[PDB]
């Protein structure tokens, strides 16, 4: 049984080959452009070297034509499609990038796969990793679920709208066993450094080493969040996967999945402090470059809908989580991977 | 004043040209790639070779550039973006040009707009045609407004889904004057060929003059839908035109745009074939080409939020509409211009 | 359950496509698939409707140069046996300020249809002969007094220029590379009675058009004079087309060969215009004016030809004399205008 | 003060030419990158970038034409070192579309930028355009390549050096805007990729030393021919064509061919790199099929006398030494547990 991860170099992908390698007797392929970070993925080196278990496929979102040898050559069972343009801070200022890759990458996939699939019965199961920022910025005091109305926040909220839509249209056209993952916030130890509670970390390790003031630099803090770490997350994705598998997910049906812990942004900063020798004499300024011209504000999640279909729970603590990013940047700093302070 | 009609050589751009040029005192600045067919623009080449009051500008929705130096050279005080990829049946078959053209193509006019609005203050007002196609296969019951949840029915209609989010995006983040329009039906005697109520007369007509065997090809008649003549419509896009420029609209507000009359598909052609001396004689056969994976359904009837901020109403009646189209192909078969039976 | 030999024609509705189409039909057994955007101008098609609607030895396939998912399922579905690859943004004006969509249809255009062919080569052995259709603008600039040689050094003229060294480069390196049976063809100007308006030769003879039916002062509007062409009818480029596709089929035209293809007669523009003025009554009462708008940055201005090379592969010559095709392409706008379909002046 | 931008700013070339106008010039830098490139090359920068001392960072992407569009009219850099590509021929042959895409329409995307600022406001920036020797693809062997060899597309990554090349000449020629434009030989040294071929070699050697690897180092085609030379004698040449270019010494889009003094037949390079090695005497060479190219650029050696002709520069750093500490460079990665893949 074959896992094709895309995003393999991400946050969650490099998490997902982890968890399937340690908890499944999947093959997986990792597939990536050549020149990708390899930060999240030194550790599987050696084992890809040794063509144990996990191997890697060069793809482009962007170059159907890379896509469709991946499909054609490798037929993954299982497709966990993670790969996209994150951030919704760079995607005001790089729109079609973001949109491109986002819902054109998407696209390119699921063609790819629909061609397959009449040609020669090809029937896998496909994440498509859509974001909670479909519901952009939503009206406070109310939970989400799974028909709150879409807003667009951003242009990465739109380009997720459209990934939406495209996992649900393909599930729903072609009998193609899609399933759409509408996440919260999911971090950790590998959340990249541009993120909310991964530059307030990583700007306590700048200051804990003398590289900054101790001023953290953030924009709006009137904003709420739900946390979970990824390695929660991951087994969520497994579980629909199989589920999938046994025909009890409907082509396109469409998860909110967050954890339990949500915090007004204040809160996240003041537990990172309280993990710093020095959190007493660190304070927070607002800077207009980290401003949004809107800004997706608050996250709160009813997870009725994927708890009736799947027997699953975070389990680590997000206080964990937080402390694990926070010694990730103190360890990259002291190694002399001097970060930059955005 | 300086109004630009993108998709000036599509059925609604050219009858925008016509109506601006009788009903007001607005220089015209028709949008086309060079090689566009000229069958709805014929009778305005002369005026455009004399420069009385319209003009062609060479620009493509996929190239940013031309873009770029329409909207600083020309910088048109009214846009009305109605350019598309507007058929759903190729979009399934095509659906990365689809994609491409409609979701980034409205980015590129939107991006150019935002950047050109921060540098020099330029603030038009700008028209994002959207689609009724956006509620796709709806709800059966649900009243459908404004507010109905989107559902994605095929590649075209992601792409108006994703252009309708922009509009609204850049409307209520940068307070570039856009509004967004989700029109029903709009047909007429410059209807494409490929559209059903225009097939069917083009069948018709081709079955009058003995091209065709007496039987209509059509695909899935169990299907409701509003229609309306575009001479009605483009009246809408003006009226809401000049409510944006007098403050009025809201930057990013949407608006559904149906027409009076209501008809099961069977009733459109019953209209069209007693229009027919051989009426009486002429097979309606369901053929599988002609069937979609999904077929939207919406009886969008609610114009309550577009006549509260204009006073309009569909006063063209669609008997005249559809008698109109089919005149059109008789016209077309006897001058020798035949066409495709699709 | 009769299995033919299958053309698939890219750029189908253009002025060579529909004619490269007439021909296969008149002078073969073959099969032709049209390929197009559903949109396209169905003028130079009309007169195939009847026919593709009977399913009559001629059919469509709708797809995009830029959607690769449309191009597979027309190489998958279809396994064309020979491919004319005759579309593109074919004009060099419009590619100044346009040039991203002119570089991408063009350059990006070609390699979907070649890695598509590529593919399906690896995978099951499929072995079409591809016509890859470049441009004698590869040598841009080229230094007066001088003939065009396969040789001769390429100039970037243009993004159109730039677009279609792309084209032949790919044509040369996906033959080279994976021995798909590809040849290149850079052609001088080929015309008559369907090439597009705003050609130089059409532009003229249109604005003759229009001045004798009453649609325009009795001034041709131009842009550079100082230009040497050489023409054929595309009556003649298509047979040369055909004939370079039996060699290739036949294993005498080495994968990605390039030809240079033109006709016998060359021109001074000034000359074009003569030879159309003399076909009108009003043609001594009609001034010529170079006008800003028609110039160029940089205009290719030079395309004289040694056709030694191509002549030495197949049996082929230019047959119709340059002045019916330019009669035939005056007659043609003459009868646009008579119709009421009036042209722009551009 | 002068204001300098390099695109690829995270690449082996353009994070070393950041470290050189730094050192050897009063500009300020700005840094081209998507958020998400690689920091292997610039965390010596980080800190100075945070204090705002010269050097900054411009995020954008060579596929987003609104993003340059931000660049240009915000920065209005004097000089672009235009370094930024899909750099790899390997995977250009299954990655066709993303290294046209990338290198020939991302290069368009900068100048027509440029061209447009230029016409409204009289921009007039020195513009290099880096295009690579592989424009002569498959070259005539004992014959050296001079600027009127003629062009050859070994690879979708030559034909879009092709491409770009063109685009460097035509923006220059149609428009005066002060393009240059360069054909590389190998520059390389401690930064080098690790899919190239002297970087691949260097780093199997050191996965092999630390116990990571069979004695067998994997290759693709041997017989082929390279001139390298250290990025930091290649970086010199570029800066001191953008100050012959300032001066209105050269001639808008021209183009020039520069490479080292010190050309090898690939077998040599190996040896070399062994002999570094106390393990050197006891690896075997294989070459394997997925190493293998459906065309080889397999002979580039160079008459350098143009470039030499229009500034004073030669390649100084021996290629031994940059050997050396590309060798040097892959020890201390696996030393510090950044275990590499074997590619
Ligand atoms: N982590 C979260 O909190 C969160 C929230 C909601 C949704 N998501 C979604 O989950 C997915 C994974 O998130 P993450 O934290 O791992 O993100 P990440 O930024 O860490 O990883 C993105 C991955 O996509 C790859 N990628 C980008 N452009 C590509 C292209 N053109 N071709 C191929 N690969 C390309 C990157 O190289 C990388 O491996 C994404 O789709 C993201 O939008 C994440
Ligand atoms: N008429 C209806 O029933 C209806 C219903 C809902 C929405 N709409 C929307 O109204 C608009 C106009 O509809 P229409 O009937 O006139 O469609 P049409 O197909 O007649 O017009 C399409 C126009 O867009 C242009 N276009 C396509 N691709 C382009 C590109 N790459 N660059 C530049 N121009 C390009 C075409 O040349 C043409 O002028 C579209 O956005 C459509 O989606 C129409
Ligand atoms: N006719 C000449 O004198 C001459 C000279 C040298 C080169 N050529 C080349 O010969 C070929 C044909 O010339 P022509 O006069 O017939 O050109 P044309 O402009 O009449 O036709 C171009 C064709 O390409 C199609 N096309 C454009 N963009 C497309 C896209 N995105 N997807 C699908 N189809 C698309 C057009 O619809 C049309 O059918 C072209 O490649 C042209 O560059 C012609
Ligand atoms: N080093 C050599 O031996 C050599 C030889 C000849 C030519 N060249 C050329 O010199 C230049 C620099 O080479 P290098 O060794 O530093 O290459 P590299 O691979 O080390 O650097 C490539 C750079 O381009 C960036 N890039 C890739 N895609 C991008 C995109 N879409 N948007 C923005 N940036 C993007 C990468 O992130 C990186 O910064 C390249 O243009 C290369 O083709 C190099
Ligand atoms: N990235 C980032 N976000 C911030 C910062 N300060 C506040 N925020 C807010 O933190 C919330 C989460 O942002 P982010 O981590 O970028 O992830 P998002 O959920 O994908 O937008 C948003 O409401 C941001 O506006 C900051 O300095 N960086
Ligand atoms: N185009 C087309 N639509 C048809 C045909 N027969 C039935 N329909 C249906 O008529 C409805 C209108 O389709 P169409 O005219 O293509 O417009 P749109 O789908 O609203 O853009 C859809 O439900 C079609 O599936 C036909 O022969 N052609
Ligand atoms: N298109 C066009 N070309 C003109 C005109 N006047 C002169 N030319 C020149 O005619 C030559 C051929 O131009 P054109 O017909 O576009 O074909 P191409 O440039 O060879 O593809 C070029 O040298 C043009 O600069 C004109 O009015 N229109
Ligand atoms: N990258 C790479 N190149 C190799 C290898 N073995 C031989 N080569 C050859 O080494 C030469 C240089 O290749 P490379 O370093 O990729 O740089 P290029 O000059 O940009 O192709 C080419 O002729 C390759 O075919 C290998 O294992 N990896």
């Amino acid at each position: 049984k074959t896992a094709l991860i895309t995003g393999f170099t991400g946050q969650v992908g490099s998490q997902m080959a982890d968890f399937l390698l340690e908890n499944t007797d999947y093959d997986v392929i990792g597939m990536m452009r050549w020149q990708e970070p390899m930060d999240n993925i030194y550790h599987l080196s050696d084992r890809i070297n040794k063509k144990d278990r996990i191997s890697i496929f060069y793809a482009d979102l962007n170059d159907y034509s890379s896509l469709q040898k991946l499909f054609e050559s490798q037929r993954p069972d299982v497709i966990f499609h993670l790969a996209a343009q994150s951030y919704p801070k760079t995607s005001f200022d790089i729109p079609i990038e973001t949109l491109q890759t986002n819902i054109i990458g998407t696209a390119n996939i699921l063609e790819n796969i629909r061609i397959l699939k009449a040609k020669e019965g090809y029937d896998p199961v496909v994440h498509i990793c859509s974001s909670s920022e479909v519901y952009g910025k939503a009206k406070v005091g109310v939970k989400l679920n799974e028909e709150t109305a879409f807003h667009g926040a951003s242009p990465y909220s739109i380009s997720k709208i459209g990934t939406d839509y495209l996992g649900k249209f393909y599930g729903e056209a072609y009998n193609i066993r899609t399933f759409v993952t509408r996440m919260g916030t999911h971090s950790g130890p590998r959340r990249s450094d541009v993120f909310f509670e991964s530059t307030v970390a990583k700007q306590i390790a700048l200051i804990e080493a003398g590289y900054q003031e101790p001023v953290i630099k953030v924009g709006n803090l009137s904003s709420v969040r739900t946390f979970q770490d990824c390695r929660d997350a991951i087994r969520a994705y497994y579980l629909l996967s199989l589920e999938s598998e046994k025909g009890n997910i409907p082509c396109g049906e469409a998860f909110n999945i967050a954890g339990e812990e949500a915090f007004k942004l204040p809160e996240v900063i003041d537990i990172l402090l309280n993990f710093s020798d020095m959190g007493r004499g660190i304070e927070v300024r607002q800077v207009e470059d980290r401003m949004r011209p809107i800004d997706a504000d608050y996250q709160m999640f009813d997870n009725s809908k994927i708890k009736s279909f799947i027997d699953w729970k975070a389990e680590i603590p997000v206080r964990q989580m937080l402390k694990d990013l926070l010694n990730h940047w103190r360890n990259e700093i002291k190694r002399g991977r001097i970060p930059l302070n955005r």
